[PDB]
């Protein structure tokens, strides 16, 4: 019986649970997380080994977050490449109204399918009439 | 004659750029010839006049639907890249289900996925760039 080390109301108990997780404004579920959890506030308290899987699984995730996102400054390049406005990149590739203006200040992450199309595109420009 | 809506308006006859919006996308509908209310903005439009006006609202909304593909179109797609739907979730986004409720028609993909999709469709082989 070990009480809960943060909220001092509620048990410990040892369980497997799938935690929320966002970073870099993108969202995933950490699957099958051992470690004790408190069954009033659910704080979780893991041991060497359980914070060794459950990192690992972060930082798997936080890796392909990263290596998938891509630059304002590219954003940028591609979008001169191709002599686009901000409003008519928004328009070409989505994202809705100033997608572009709030992706180029690094104010907003593009959609997985918006980055991937402008990485095509900067290899590929003549796409661009069968995108617009 | 008096507005027949607001009684406190001539109606006058002109042109006058009209705002529509239709299934949430807002557009313009530009040169628009009626019989305008001064006070309220109501129009009249005899039979020629809102002939125009609703071949503007139609090529609008026709523009507007088209935007979206069928879920046959989808799949034709992901066969073709010999993707499974999971793939195709991590692959183009939208989350673990998207592409299976895409399929039955329960979801719309992003448009940009949509794009991604029709391209791809003309040439398979660029998936290799963004696998
Ligand atoms: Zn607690
Ligand atoms: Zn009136």
């Amino acid at each position: 019986h070990m009480k809960c080390p943060v909220c001092h109301q509620g048990e410990m108990v040892s369980g497997i649970k799938d935690i929320p997780y966002t970073f870099r404004g993108r969202k995933t579920v950490l699957k099958g997380i051992h470690g004790l959890y408190c069954v009033h506030c659910e704080e979780s308290i893991m041991n060497k080994e359980e914070s060794d899987a459950f990192m690992a699984q972060v930082k798997a995730f936080r890796a392909s977050v990263n290596a998938e996102t891509v630059a304002p400054e590219f954003i940028v390049k591609v979008r001169k490449k191709l002599s686009l406005t901000q409003k008519e990149a928004s328009e070409i590739f989505g994202g809705g109204v100033n997608a572009f203006s709030r992706y180029e200040k690094g104010n907003a992450q593009p959609h997985p399918s918006t980055i991937k199309l402008l990485r095509v595109l900067d290899k590929h420009p003549e796409l661009l009439n069968e995108i617009r």
